C-alpha cells in the first residue's frame, strides 16, 4: 500500500536532486545504467559551470569594494552562493555513499518488530517527511520570486539586482541591464535549488533513522518480553545504523561548517542594514531571514532528534524479566546498551555539534554582538 | 498517622489546580466521574477566555508601540501574562499524562526499604513540600497585592495601571477607568494563580521523586547486606521513576522554555526601568524582580536535586558484600549501575538542560548584558 | 621514623585551628575530653564575637555610601571579612563531620601495596604539605603586615584604614583614630588568620586522599600480578575514599561559593583602583592581588589533582594477565572500572565544579569584563 | 622496502632535532654513546644561552616601555622568543622520555593485522608526515627570510629590525646596527627552528599513534572474525598506546599552554598594529599571522584525530558474531570497550584540552576582544 507511496517519493527525491544539477549517481530503481547517460551530465555541467562563473562574478564584485556600507548588501547574496559552490563539489566528491544511503534508504525493514508499530511508523514518517518538503520547496520559491521578480515588476534598464554584480560589460545601458537580469534570473534559481535540495535529502534521512531507532527499541522489548537469532539480527540492524550515520557524517561535514558561517554573517549584515538604515526592501530581507532561520531550526531539531532516539535506545529491555533471563542476554543487553551509551551525532568538520544548544549559544553570540555593534556604536 | 495527611495535602494540590481555571482532571479520590460536571468546564472555559482576551489585550498595547522609553515598561507585564497563556494550552494538550502522574503520586511503597527510614521520609517530604507551597503562594498573593492594589489606595478616574492597555473603550473618563480598574484586577488575580500552581505541582513531583530514590537507595543497600525477587521489585520500581521523568519532561518542555525567555527579558526591562530613569514603584519591582528570582532558583534547585539522587543511586550496593555475591546479583547490580549513569535531567522544549549551572551562566550573561547595555552606553 | 612527624605536622594542623578561633573539636591525640574545656569555648566565642561585629561594621559602612568613587574601595575589604564570617558559622554547624576527617587522616594505611611506594609516598606527602603550608602562611602574614602596619610607621591620630569603616564614635579626633587603629589591627589579625587555616587544611586533605589513590593503583596492579581477600580490601579502601570526598563535599560548599564569588568582584574593584586613579597604595593592593590569585590557583590545582587521579584509577590493573586471570577477578575490575567512572568532584553549593578549567573561564569572563568596562567607558 | 626509507625519516627527524640545538639524547640507531659526545654538548649549551640571553634582551626592552603605541609592537616579538625558551628547559627536563618515546616510535607493529592494511598504512603515514614536515618547514624559512631579510635589502646602519630592542651598546651608529643586526638575524634563525621541530616531532608522534589505533582496530576485526593469545597481544598493544599518550601529555603541556596564551596575545597585537596605523609592513605581518594559524590548526587537528580514532576503537569486533563468541571474548571486548570510553586527550597544563572546539571558542573570543575593542573605542 503506502509502503510503494514512499518508494515513490523517494524516487521523487532523487528526481529533484536531479533537476537541481548534481552530478548524477545510480538510483534504486535503475537496472539499466542510466544513470551515466549523456543528456544527464551535460546538464549537469552546464548547471554547475554556471553556478561557479555567477559565484566568482559575485566574489570579484565583492573585492571590488565599493564602499564599506554597501559592502555588507553585498556579503548575504554572494554568502548564499558560497553555500551553493560548496555543495557542488561535494555531491561529486562522495557521489558513491550516496549511492550506498539510498540503497540503505530503499529497504530497511528491522526484522521482528511488532506490525501495529510499523504501519504507524511508516504512517508518521510520509507525513513528516512530506510536511519538512512541501515547507522547505515552497520557502525557497517564494524566496526566489521575492528576490528577484518584484523590481522588475517596479519597472514594468531593469535595474533589479538588490546589489550590484562584477560583469565584464558595464551593464549600464539599457540593453545590457535586461540581459544580466534574465542571465542572473535563471542563475539564481538554479542555485537556490541546490542547498534545499540537499537539506531535504538530508531531512529524509534523519527521520528514516529515528524511525528505525525507534523500531529497534520495540524490537528490542518484544524479544525480551518473549533466543540468539533475534539478538543477532538486533545487533545487525544497530551496527548498520551506526554505519549510515557515519557516512552522513562523512559527506555534510564542510557544508554544514561553511552554511553555519556564512549563514550568521548574512543575517548580521542583514540586520545591520534593516536596521537603522532606510518600503520594497523589507519583504525580501524578512523573508530571506525567515528563510535562513528556518532552515537552521529545521537541521538542528531533525539533528537532535536522532541523539535523543539513542539515548532512549539505551534505556531498552531495561524491566524484571532481565533479571529472569540467561546469562546470554544479559551479556548481550549489556553490551547493547555499553554501545548505545556513545551518542550519534552530526559535526561540522569536527568544529561543533550540530544540537539546539548549539543553536542557543550561536544565536545568543550573534543577538549579543549585533545589539552592541549597532546599538553603543 | 501523617500518611493520611500527606494523602489530604495532595488532594489540596488537586484542589487549588481547580480553582486556577485549568481543565479538570480525575484525581485519584473521584469514584463517579465528577471530573467532567458542568459547573467545573463553564468555570474552566470563561477564565481561560478573560486570560485569552487579557493577554491579546496586552499584546495589541505592545504592538501599538507609543514610544521606545514606555516599551520596555509594557514588556514585563505581558511577559508574565504570556507564561499563563502558554500554560492553560499545556494542561489541555496533556490532560491524561496529568491523571497519571496523580495515579503515581498517590501510591510509590518501594517494596523492602527499612521502616525508620520511612518515617523519617514522610517526614522530610512533609516539611519541605509544605514550606515550598507556603513560600510561594504568599508571594504570589503579595505580588498582586502590590502590583494592583496599592495606586488605587493613593487615589482613595482610577489611574492604577502601571502600564497603559489597549482596550476597544478608551478608558479615559472616569467611569471607564474604574470599570477597566476592576476587570484588570480580578484578571490579573486569576492569571497570577496559574503558574504558580503549576510551579508547586512540579515542585511536589520533585520532591517526591527525590525521595524516592532514597528509598530506592536504602532498599538496595538493604538486599545487598541480607533473592531473585527483591531485585525484580527493585528494577521495576527504577523503571517506574524513569517513565513518571519521561512524562513530566515531556509536559513541562515549552512552559520552561517560554518562562526562562520572557523572564530574563523582563529582567532586563526591569533593571532598565528602575536603575536610571526617576517612590512607589520602587516596592512593585522590586517584589515583581523577587517573586522572578525565587521562583526560577526553587525552579532549577529541585531540578538539580533529582540529577543528583540519580547519581547517587549509581553508588548503591558498592560494598565488600558484592565481591562475595553470586554472579546473578553482581550482574543485576551492573546493569543497574550502568543505567543508572544516564542522568535524569529536565530540559526545557530540548533547547537548555535547567541545572543550577543553566542558572549561573544565564545570570552571567544576564548581568553582563545589561551593565554594558545600561553604563557604557 | 618520619610517620610519626607526619602526625606530629597534622597535630599542628589542629592546633592552628584551635589558634584561629575556631570552635574546637575532638582531635585524635584527644583521650581526656579537653575539647570541651572552658578555655577554648571562651576563646572562641570572644573571637568569633569580635569578627562578626568587626564585619557587621564594616558593611554598615558601606550601606552607609559615601561616594561611588570610593565605593568600590570598600568593597574589597568587606569583601575578604565576609569569608571569614561564613567560614565561622560552617565550622560550627558540621563540627562532628571534621572529627571523622581528622580520624580517617590519621591512620588511612591500604593494604597490600609495595614498601618502596609506601616510604617514597610518605616523603612526597610531606614535601608537599610544608611547602604549600609555609607558603600560604607567610603570604597572609605578608599581607596583613602591609594592609595594617605601613600606613602607621608613615606617621611614627593615626589616620592608616586603607578605607574607612563605620564605627560609634567619629574615630575622627586623635584618641579615637589610636584605639580603633589598634582594635582593627587584633581584629584583622585574627580574620585573615581563618581563612588561610581552612584552606591550609582542605590541601592537606586533597594531598593525602591524591596519594591514598595512586597507593591504591599499586595495590591493583599488584594483587594483579600475583585472591578474594586483596579484593575486598581494595574495594573497601576505594568506598572509604568516596565517603570521605562526599563529606569533604558537603562542608566546603558554601565558603568555595562565597569565595569564589565576592573573590572576583574584589579583585575587579582592585583593578579599577589600580588602573586609572593615582606610591603607598600600590604595595597594599599588589599584595592582595597574589593573595587571592594564589589562593585560588592552590585551591583549582588540588581540586582537578584527585580528579586526574581518580580517572587514572580507571585504567587500574589493564594488563594481559586481565585475559587470563578467573571470572571472578574479571567480574570486580569491571566494577571498580564502572564505578571509577564517575568523576570525584568538589562544587561549590552545585553552582560550578571547581577545576583548572572554570579558572580558566572565570579569568576570561573577568579579564574581558574589566577590560571593557575601564577601557571604553 | 618503504619501511627502511621511514626509518631514514624518523632519522632525520632526530637529525633535525639535534640541529636546532636541543639537549641531545640517545637515537634508536646509537650503539657508541655518541649522544654524549662532547661537541654536540657544546654545540647545545652554545645555542641555549644565546637564546637565554637575547630573549632577556628583547624581555627587558619590553620592561622599558618606550610607549603604549609601540609597546604591542614589541610584545609579538618576545612572544614567539618566549615559546623558545619554554621548549629548550622542557627537553633538558625530560630527556629520557623522549628516548621511550623514539625507541616505541621505532618498533610499533601490532601483530594479526592483515597486510593489505599494512603496506596502505605505511604509504598513508609516509604520505602525510612527508606533507607536513615540509610545509611547517618551507612556512618557518620564509617566516624568517621576510622577518629578518628585506629591511637590509632596502638599505643595501642597517635600521632593519622590526622592533627595536635592548642591548648594551646604544646600536645607533653605523657599526653597532650592523653588528646587532648579524647577531639578531643568526639568533632568530635558531630561535625559528626550535618550536618547528618539536611541533614536526608531535605531529609524527600523533600520526603513528593514529595509525596504530586503525591497525589495532582492523586486529580485533580480523581476530573476531576468525582464541586466547590474540586478545593478550591487542590488550598489550592498547595499553602501550595508553602509556605513549600519558607521555606525550607529561612533555608538551607547558609548551602548549604558554604557546596558546603567547599566540592569542600576539595576533590580537598583531591586527592593533596592521588594523588602523600606517608597504613594506605587511607581507611580515602577515606571514606571521599565517605562521601562527597554521600552526594552531595542524596541532589542534591532528589532536583532535586521535581522540575521534580512540571513540572508533570504541566500536570495534561489534558484529553478530560476538553473540555467537564464548563467554572469554564476550567479557574481554567488554573490557576493551569500556577501557576506550576513556578519551585520549591531550591538555595544556590541564587548562583546556586542545581539541579543535578549543580553537573555534577561543577564535571567537578573540575575534569578539577584537573586533570591540578596535571599533567602539
Amino acid at each position: 500500500d503506502d509502503y510503494i507511496h514512499l518508494r515513490k517519493w523517494i524516487k521523487r527525491i532523487g528526481i529533484i536532486l536531479r533537476i537541481s544539477g548534481h552530478w548524477p549517481f545510480r538510483l534504486p530503481h535503475e537496472k539499466r545504467n542510466q544513470h551515466k547517460s549523456k543528456f544527464r551530465q551535460v546538464y549537469s555541467c552546464l548547471v554547475i559551470t554556471l553556478g561557479f562563473i555567477t559565484c566568482s562574478c559575485y566574489c570579484i564584485g565583492l573585492c571590488l569594494s565599493e564602499s564599506i556600507a554597501q559592502a555588507l548588501n553585498n556579503i548575504t547574496v554572494t554568502s548564499y552562493f558560497l553555500q551553493s559552490c560548496v555543495c557542488y563539489v561535494s555531491f561529486i566528491i562522495n557521489s558513491r555513499k550516496l549511492e550506498t544511503l539510498f540503497n540503505y534508504l530503499f529497504e530497511n525493514e528491522v526484522v521482528g518488530c511488532p506490525r501495529g508499530y510499523k504501519m504507524s511508523s511508516i504512517k508518521t514518517t510520509l507525513f513528516r517527511c512530506k510536511f519538512v518538503a512541501f515547507s522547505l520547496g515552497i520557502l525557497s520559491f517564494f524566496g526566489w520570486l521575492m528576490w528577484t521578480l518584484l523590481p522588475l515588476a517596479v519597472l514594468v534598464q531593469t535595474s533589479l539586482r538588490f546589489v550590484e554584480a562584477w560583469y565584464p560589460f558595464d551593464t549600464t545601458t539599457s540593453p545590457m541591464n535586461e540581459v544580466i537580469a534574465i542571465y542572473e534570473a535563471v542563475a539564481m534559481i538554479f542555485l537556490i535549488t541546490a542547498p534545499m535540495s540537499s537539506d531535504i535529502m538530508f531531512c529524509v534521512l534523519m527521520i528514516f533513522i529515528v524511525e528505525h531507532l525507534k523500531c529497534l527499541g520495540m524490537a528490542i522489548e518484544c524479544t525480551l518480553k518473549g533466543d540468539a537469532t533475534s539478538l543477532c539480527n538486533i545487533v545487525d540492524s544497530h551496527v548498520k545504523i551506526y554505519r549510515t550515520m557515519e557516512i552522513v557524517q562523512s559527506v555534510y561535514s564542510s557544508y554544514f561548517a561553511t552554511l553555519f558561517f556564512t549563514s550568521c554573517l548574512a543575517v548580521c549584515a542583514l540586520a545591520y542594514f534593516l536596521a537603522a538604515t532606510s518600503f520594497t526592501r523589507v519583504p525580501g530581507m524578512v523573508l530571506y531571514l525567515m528563510y535562513i532561520f528556518l532552515r537552521i531550526f529545521l537541521l538542528c531539531l531533525l539533528a537532535t532528534e536522532v541523539a535523543e532516539q539513542g539515548l532512549n535506545l539505551c534505556h531498552a529491555g531495561y524491566s524484571s524479566k532481565l533479571v529472569l533471563a540467561s546469562d546470554h542476554v544479559r551479556s548481550t543487553i549489556q553490551a547493547i546498551a555499553t554501545r548505545a551509551q556513545i551518542p550519534l551525532s552530526i559535526t561540522g568538520a569536527r568544529f561543533f555539534t550540530v544540537n539546539l544548544s548549539f543553536l542557543a549559544s550561536m544565536a545568543g553570540v550573534m543577538l549579543t554582538y549585533f545589539i552592541v555593534l549597532l546599538q553603543v556604536n
